[PDB]
């Protein structure tokens, strides 16, 4: 047996290890001035872009309308959302951002590039040549994961 | 941007989704025919194997001390383990199943791994290395 096929399974143990049983891994710590969880912070960052009920919310976050619910909540209470109605939207009534949640859904975004970048950075260690290998190899894996 | 970078990410959230609560990813379906979770098929495993504290456990799953007592808790409670905790007959087929699922998990990957040359393996290997060390 090949060591990458080893390498691969303890790869996938760490991601999962990694992930904190969020619903994303972000590199590095959260700068936001108000400790919210990620999930909250994700909601509000989604929100900042498109209106979204608690229940397209769930289907993104891959959570329970119910978790959902208890985070718009939290938020609604917190000061992060209210109600509003704008002619920018259709909807007769939906959850805005206030002031004060705009730099975190902003920080969060920015978190979001930096992971991003941070994997670019990954990637340029390797020539495109060799990129396209670990494009094929990610490929041929996920396909046996799904 | 490397569009490799945004695979990457999408990657990860794959994984993630695949291993929705579980400390693992297993390739295929669980053929156990009774309704444990992944976590407590693992423990049944690991207890076939040799008596482990709930400390113990948890370090070797990498999941809270917390998680683990729920599960052996539960596994208890459906007859699956006694007083070190030790399986009960019930369990056997079950630590048995979970071991060849992971076994089975090995060799998809070693099907993945021989589908690249050994120098392509390389590349792979650096690449996974240096991923996490970033993560
Ligand atoms: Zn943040
Ligand atoms: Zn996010
Ligand atoms: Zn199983
Ligand atoms: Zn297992």
């Amino acid at each position: 047996m090949r060591q990458l096929a080893k390498d691969i399974n303890a790869f996938l143990n760490e991601v999962i290890l990694q992930a904190e049983n969020q619903h994303e891994i972000l590199i590095g710590h959260c700068t936001s001035e108000v400790a919210l969880t990620n999930t909250q912070e994700h909601i509000l960052m989604l929100l900042s872009e498109e209106s979204l009920t608690n229940s397209e919310l769930a289907r993104r976050l891959n959570v329970s309308q119910a978790a959902v619910t208890k985070a718009i909540k939290s938020l609604v209470k917190e000061g992060m959302l209210e109600t509003s109605k704008d002619s920018k939207d259709a909807r007769v009534i939906f959850y805005q951002l206030t002031d004060l949640a705009r730099p975190i859904a902003e920080e969060h975004h920015h978190h979001h590039e930096h992971t991003l970048l941070t994997y670019e950075q990954v990637a340029t260690q390797f020539t495109p040549n060799e990129q396209k290998v670990i494009q094929r190899f990610l490929t041929a894996l996920v396909g046996e994961i799904k």
